[PDB]
């Protein structure tokens, strides 16, 4: 997260850390045994740690996962960037709720135009030129017109919220993706993709707009079979 600070050790309790093949990603704990990320952070050996927040000073009731269960979209574009970037997986075990564990649920609409949205990971703080910090970063950035978006980049996945400032300096970056966008208290997107340098004006990010995917996320948890993803 570009333009941020230090996340507050209480508001990010359903804030996942995703480990894979090295790479930095962020999920959200959406109840005791389930994860939302992004498709692309699944890089291989995936460790999941709930209730992290200093990497180097662990909450005592910090805990590693791995994906015991892992769906996403089988029907995805090709043409556009990363569709449909979105990974739901069930943990190894569950999570019951901590000072620092509790799940964020589905969001009961998407959110409005100009809603301040949070977001969060432990990205790197700088762009360009990776600064991995020890503790998540938060910003509050705000959901633009889709448009903003459309104009910046090329293939724009649909299901997706634009999101940012628009005038740049607040951003997530490289490392927060999979990381949620929490809009008027709302898990409402994961991040997916954004503009390299990060917080360029007019280069928002990219968020899977979780409201888009509440069918196929509670088909597949509900364990009615083969559910199908959003157009
Ligand atoms: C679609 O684009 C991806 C980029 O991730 C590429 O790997 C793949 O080769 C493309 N699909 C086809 C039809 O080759
Ligand atoms: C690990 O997997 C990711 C998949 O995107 C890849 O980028 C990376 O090169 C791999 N690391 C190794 C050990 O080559
Ligand atoms: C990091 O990359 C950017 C250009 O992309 C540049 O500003 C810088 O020279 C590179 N590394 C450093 C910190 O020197």
């Amino acid at each position: 997260v570009i333009g941020g600070d230090e996340c507050n050790i209480n508001e990010h309790r359903f804030l996942a850390l995703v480990y894979a093949n090295g790479s930095l990603c962020g999920g959200t704990l959406i109840n005791q045994e389930w994860v939302l990320t992004a498709r692309h952070c699944d890089r291989g050996n995936m460790r999941i740690y709930l209730g992290m927040h200093n990497l180097k000073v662990l909450n005592k009731d910090a805990l590693r996962r791995f994906p015991k269960e892992k769906y996403f979209c089988l029907n995805t574009r090709n043409d556009t960037i990363w569709d449909k970037d979105i990974m739901l997986i069930r943990l190894n075990r569950p999570v019951r709720n901590s000072a620092h564990i509790a799940p964020l649920s589905l969001p009961s609409n998407p959110p409005s135009v100009g809603s301040v949205c949070r977001i969060m990971g432990w990205g790197t703080i700088t762009s360009p030129n990776a600064t991995l910090p020890d503790v998540p970063h938060c910003a509050n950035i705000n959901i633009l017109d889709y448009a903003v978006c459309q104009a910046a980049y090329k293939g724009l996945a649909a299901t997706t919220l634009c999101a940012g400032i628009l005038e740049g300096g607040k951003d997530t970056c490289k490392g927060d993706s999979g990381g949620p966008l929490i809009c008027n208290g709302q898990f409402q997107g994961i991040l997916s993709v954004g503009g390299n340098p990060c917080a360029q004006p007019r280069k928002p990010g990219i968020y899977t707009k979780v409201f888009d995917y509440t069918d196929w996320i509670q088909s597949i948890i509900s364990g009615n079979t083969d559910a199908t993803c959003p157009p």
